[PDB]
């Protein structure tokens, strides 16, 4: 336990990436933005919304291992 306001859980939770109180935040695409690789698996969504077409990931469904993975 810590002391944080209202009992506000630390870690990011949310679903998106970041934290309940930064959610609105999530729905920006700024975050996503900046990353070598879409592809890469991380908590982000690798599909953008912002993004259709211009991806085009989704539309041949075609996923390589070995290319997001860098490491
Ligand atoms: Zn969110």
């Amino acid at each position: 336990g810590s002391t944080a306001m209202a009992t506000t859980m630390e870690q990011e939770i949310c679903a998106h990436s970041m934290t309940f109180e930064e959610c609105p935040k999530c729905s920006a695409l700024q975050y996503r933005n900046g990353f070598y690789l879409l592809k890469y698996d991380e908590e982000w969504y690798p599909e953008e919304l912002l993004t259709d077409g211009e991806d085009d990931v989704f539309d041949p469904d075609l996923d390589m291992e070995v290319v997001f993975e860098t490491q």
